[PDB]
């Protein structure tokens, strides 16, 4: 297969110390979890219990993420990702590290954010709402770009929005990695529905364009209300239902620019489609959300060829953006 | 101690809400140092490094600030004033703040300013020169004050002119506090030479009116080319210097009236002083500096009663700013 490098921020990590990029030898100072008195169960997940919380030393609401102990490299990598980002904007921050003295499981502290419903938003949204909330994004994703960092994971629920204070926090940072230009990277990452084409293709040299992807599927259920936009039953029908709105003419003058080779499961399952217009997915209930901007914004965030996708910074000087 | 308030703006921050002047809630944005490159160093305070650098996307010359981590909470009311003083006129503009990915250093960026020398403005600044920028000070802290903050730490060094675009600015703000009528504040800020009378009596509800006393040293120091003009050894006999210049008649009136307590370190040291004509201080070598309005000006700005001082506002009203 043919290599690729990111048109941004290609070469950040390559021109800092070891140190900055090096989870892996990074020393980790695990505090107290007496410090904090936990108060109710919030979500869970891939390995995960998150709990609110109260620092008791200054009556202060955090959240207590308490890891379930996997991979020691993987929470190395979160813990030296969410050291390297603690500031940036809109970017969930990590106020602790904490082990239970009893259990002597890990735990991460952060900041308490109001999530406002996927459900209860995806109703009260107006297009202004969109374009101001997808500006706050991708201030997170070019600062944590800039940083030399792919979030992998860029999805609804790893966005906390707390509207009525207008507050955005990208969080969940546990598959986020560093870029470093030509290297090949485990394409089982993301969730199934905000899997960019280059993860399905089993295309190994991808870099940030992977998050703006996954931020394309996101605009696309939003403008659209059609959630998930590409609805794959599993990552071998995740591709087809990408093909079936693109079209599979692209999908294989992508696979010839960079020598992929398509497994055989394939093309009993993919077959023939033609390019869809953006135009097609306007109905009633979704007409008021819909503009030309959305639709030439989506269009050039939606592209099989991960180089051809706009970055972060390009996306947003975009014109859906000049009414914020 | 009998209790005070300013005479000016005296419940601006009251009347305001916690997000204005609540700091140590307030949230930080830390942006990507790597779109600065640093050129040499200019100044290197108790607290910071001082660099002039270069914005390698626009080409701009600026000067970054780079904070020696100490107190946390510190660091956040410097960035709170800046960005709520940010636009005021003479007030140095916070462009940036932005964190080293590797260091993770805090940094203040800053609008760039070509500093005259102090020693090259004392030989060079003619009687009009003081005035209009004596003036400039002026508008600056009337504007902070309006505002609701102190800056605590007015001086030569804090004020910033370019002689050639005839441009002042009032620089370092790490010292500056939010002004909340009846709080007590610490009285080690500012520096030695310009303490006022209330610091070094250690009467705590002291104003504004602390920057006036700091102004008047400034333009003692210019108009009688006596630098500093209050010239202290020490902090005890930093109140030693001034008695000999106002008297120790009007400082144990001063005294008297907010019923404050001397050291046992002033007794020894204090003696007896009559107060002294501010023409005494009149010689060849500043003359064409010097003239009866200055010195009514000097009168009403130097006074042990931080409430007799003139307010910012009713110095610009001052017969000495006519010419300007
Ligand atoms: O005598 P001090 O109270 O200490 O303070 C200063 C200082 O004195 P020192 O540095 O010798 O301690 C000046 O000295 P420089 O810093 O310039 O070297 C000195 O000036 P000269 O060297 O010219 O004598 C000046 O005295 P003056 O301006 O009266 O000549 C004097 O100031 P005070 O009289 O205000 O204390
Ligand atoms: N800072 C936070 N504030 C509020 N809720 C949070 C926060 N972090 C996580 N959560 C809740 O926990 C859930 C899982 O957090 P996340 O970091 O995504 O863990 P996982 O990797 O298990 O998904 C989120 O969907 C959210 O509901
Ligand atoms: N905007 C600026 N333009 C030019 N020089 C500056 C500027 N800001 C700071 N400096 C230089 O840096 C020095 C120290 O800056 P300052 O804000 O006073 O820091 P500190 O609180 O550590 O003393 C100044 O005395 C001056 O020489
Ligand atoms: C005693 O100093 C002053 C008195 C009156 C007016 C201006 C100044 C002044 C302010 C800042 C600088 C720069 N370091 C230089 C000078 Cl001369
Ligand atoms: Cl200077
Ligand atoms: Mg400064
Ligand atoms: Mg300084």
């Amino acid at each position: 297969p043919v290599p690729s490098r990111a048109r941004v921020y290609t070469d950040v990590n390559t021109h800092r110390p070891s140190e900055y990029w090096d989870y892996e030898s990074h020393v980790v100072e695990w505090g107290n979890q007496d410090d904090y008195q936990l108060v109710r169960k919030l979500g869970r997940g891939k390995y995960s219990e998150v709990f609110e919380a109260i620092n008791i030393t200054n009556n202060e609401k955090v959240v207590v993420k308490i890891l379930k102990p996997v991979k020691k490299k993987k929470i190395k990598r979160e813990i030296k990702i969410l050291e390297n980002l603690r500031g940036g904007p809109n970017i969930i921050t990590l106020a602790d590290i904490v082990k239970d003295p009893v259990s002597r499981t890990p735990a991460l502290v952060f900041e308490h954010v109001n999530n406002t419903d996927f459900k209860q938003l995806y109703q009260t949204l107006t297009d202004y709402d969109i374009r101001f909330y997808m500006y706050e994004i991708l201030k997170a994703l070019d600062y944590c770009h800039s940083m030399g960092i792919m979030h992998r994971d860029v999805k609804p629920h790893n966005v906390m929005i707390d509207h009525e204070h207008r507050k955005l926090r990208l969080i969940d940072w546990g598959l986020a990695e560093f870029y470093h230009p030509g290297q090949e990277y485990n394409v089982r990452v993301a969730s199934r529905y905000f899997k960019g084409p280059e993860l399905l293709v089993d295309y190994q040299m991808y870099d940030y364009s992977l998050d703006m992807w996954s931020l394309g599927c996101m605009l696309a259920s939003m403008i659209f209300r059609k959630e998930p936009f590409f609805h794959g039953h599993d990552n071998y029908d995740q591709l087809v239902r990408i093909a079936k709105v693109l079209g599979t003419e692209d999908l294989y003058d992508y696979i010839d620019k960079y020598n992929i080779e398509l497994d055989p499961r394939f093309n009993d399952i993919l077959g023939r489609h033609s390019r869809k217009r953006w135009e097609r997915f306007v109905h009633s209930e979704n007409q008021h959300l819909v503009s030309p901007e959305a639709l030439d914004f989506l269009d050039k965030l939606l592209r099989y060829d991960h180089q051809s996708r706009l970055t972060a910074r390009e996306a947003m000087e975009h014109p859906y953006f000049y009414t914020v």
